[PDB]
Parts: C-alpha cells; sequence; structure tokens
C-alpha cells in the first residue's frame, strides 16, 4: 500500500462509524496529480498497537486487488495520528440505495450491465482464491458512470448468505455465488430487502422449503432461471463466476432474449 503524506489529505465530513473509528469524505491532494475526492478510514487516539495492526491488514488486503469492479485503494496515512485507509470516493454511493431513489428509472440491459459489473469483479477475487464472505448490494459502490465496484464495509447477514455458510461456516467462492443471486434479486427489484421482512428464522425456514425469491416485476425470465442456479442447495451445481459472466455476456449479445418475462 503507497504511504500518503497527511499533508495532502484534508477530511471534509463524517458519513459512517466503523469498528475502529471514523468513515469520512475528503480530498485528496498529492503534489503532481489534480484534487480528487476520496473515502477515508480512521484509525486514532488509544488504540492498541495490535488493533493498529488488524486495522491496517484490510489495506494489505486490499491492495492486492486491481480491478475496474472492485474499489481502488488509493493509499494508507501510517506515519502519523490518525492512521488512515483511503479509497476512491463514488458519487452515487452505496447500490442498494441507489436503486431505491432511482426505483424503475434504469432499463433491464442497464440492470444488466451493473450485474455483469459485479460479477467481473467477483470472478476476480474468485481467481486469486478470495472468497468476500459478505456480498450483497450495500457492500458495492456506483460511481457516476454506474459502474459498480465491490467492497466491503464490515458489520447479521443470513438472508446473503448460502445455507452451507450459514450452518457449518463452510464459506467458499460457490457461497459467494449465493450471494451474487441474492445480489442479482436486489438489482432487479430495484433495491427490495431480501424476503421482505421475513424474520432470519423464516428465511432459513423458507429456504429449507425449497422456496426461492420470485422474479421481480420486469424481470427477464432468463436472469431470474440464472438466480435460480446461483442458489442450488448443492453447491457444486452452482455456476462459477466465469459461467455467469459468460451467461449475462450471452443476454447482453441476445436482447431480444431479454424480453421473455413472466
Ligand atoms: C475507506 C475504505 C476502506 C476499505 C474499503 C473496503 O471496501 N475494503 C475491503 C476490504 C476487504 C475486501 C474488499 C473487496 F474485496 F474489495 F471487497 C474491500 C472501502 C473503503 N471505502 C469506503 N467508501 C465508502 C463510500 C461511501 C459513499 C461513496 N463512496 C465511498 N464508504 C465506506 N464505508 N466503509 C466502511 C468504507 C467505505
Amino acid at each position: 500500500a503507497k504511504e500518503i503524506d497527511v499533508s495532502y489529505v484534508k477530511i471534509e465530513e463524517v458519513i459512517g462509524a466503523g469498528e475502529f473509528g471514523e468513515v469520512c469524505r475528503g480530498r485528496l491532494k498529492a503534489p503532481g496529480k489534480k484534487e480528487s475526492c476520496v473515502a477515508i478510514k480512521t484509525l486514532k487516539g488509544g488504540y492498541t498497537e495490535r488493533q493498529r495492526r488488524e486495522f491496517l491488514s484490510e489495506a494489505s488486503i486490499m491492495g492486492q486487488f486491481e480491478h475496474p469492479n472492485i474499489i481502488r485503494l488509493e493509499g494508507v496515512v501510517t506515519n502519523s495520528m490518525p492512521v488512515m485507509i483511503l479509497t476512491e470516493f463514488m458519487e452515487n454511493g452505496a447500490l442498494d440505495s441507489f436503486l431505491r431513489l432511482n426505483d424503475g428509472q434504469f432499463t433491464v440491459i442497464q440492470l444488466v450491465g451493473m450485474l455483469r459489473g459485479i460479477a467481473s469483479g467477483m470472478r476476480y477475487l474468485a481467481e486469486m482464491s478470495y472468497v468476500h464472505r459478505d456480498l450483497a448490494a450495500r457492500n458495492i459502490l456506483v460511481n457516476s458512470n454506474l459502474v459498480c465496484k465491490v467492497s466491503d464495509f464490515g458489520l447479521i447477514p443470513i438472508r446473503w448468505t448460502a445455507p452451507e455458510a450459514i450452518a457449518f461456516r463452510k464459506f467458499t467462492s460457490a457461497s459467494d455465488v449465493w450471494s451474487y443471486g441474492i445480489v442479482m434479486w436486489e438489482v432487479m427489484s430495484f433495491g427490495e430487502r431480501p424476503y421482505w421482512d421475513m424474520s432470519n428464522q423464516d428465511v432459513i425456514n423458507a429456504i429449507e422449503q425449497d422456496y426461492r425469491l420470485p422474479p421481480p416485476p420486469d424481470c427477464p425470465t432468463s436472469l431470474h432461471q440464472l438466480m435460480l442456479d446461483c442458489w442450488q442447495k448443492d453447491r457444486n451445481a452452482r455456476p462459477r463466476f466465469p459461467q455467469i459472466v459468460s451467461a449475462l455476456d450471452k443476454m447482453i449479445r441476445n436482447p431480444a432474449s431479454l424480453k421473455i418475462v413472466a
């Protein structure tokens, strides 16, 4: 992770609260480059030397990722206090709230483009053996061009989690695929809560009955079928991320196939 001199950083508003400190919007103005907006995670005060380490481990993990659909680490501030992790700032914020605010205002092909971007980011993570464990629309940021970037904001996410990961903590890329299917439903439903206001126990019960979420209004049948593929109880039968990307690319190539609705 690139070390950023704190003199190049300005904090403009606190937008959240993490496990070790704050989340802020700010500005980064490095000597040679233009000034950009950044999101900042902070860690300050009387943290143990361990907590600092645990805090900075996140930046070491993120620094491995370079993909257009994965949030981009700008760098870290570690030679001064507060300790900080900086990423790019995404104009449209989190995907779930973005879609709820803009309910019905995107075409199927636009939504499929978002889903394809998310799937490509996940294919990249799976290829380097990184299991996300909390893939959900709330963890996906949207830029001004509608590009979706997988992120992880930390925290119980029962309703996005594959049954084997709930029961036995077996988290794999295949359980991420289950979560991806939920994200597909969130997107095509313009940010409805998975399983509505069913309790967590109601959700586990429904899945055990072999129930699966229905096609959202106006959702092409082929997209809902791909959701059903992601939600197979047998994790080995779920498509892998490259197969998901290929399936979405076929729909983009053959848009008439997106006209078939329930
Ligand atoms: C500063 C920061 C630090 C870490 C991450 C983050 O996504 N880390 C992470 C960790 C493990 C795995 C992954 C990945 F795999 F990429 F998903 C990402 C994101 C950010 N950027 C953030 N941006 C934003 C944000 C909000 C509105 C508009 N643009 C950005 N909100 C954030 N909340 N939190 C907790 C972090 C936020």
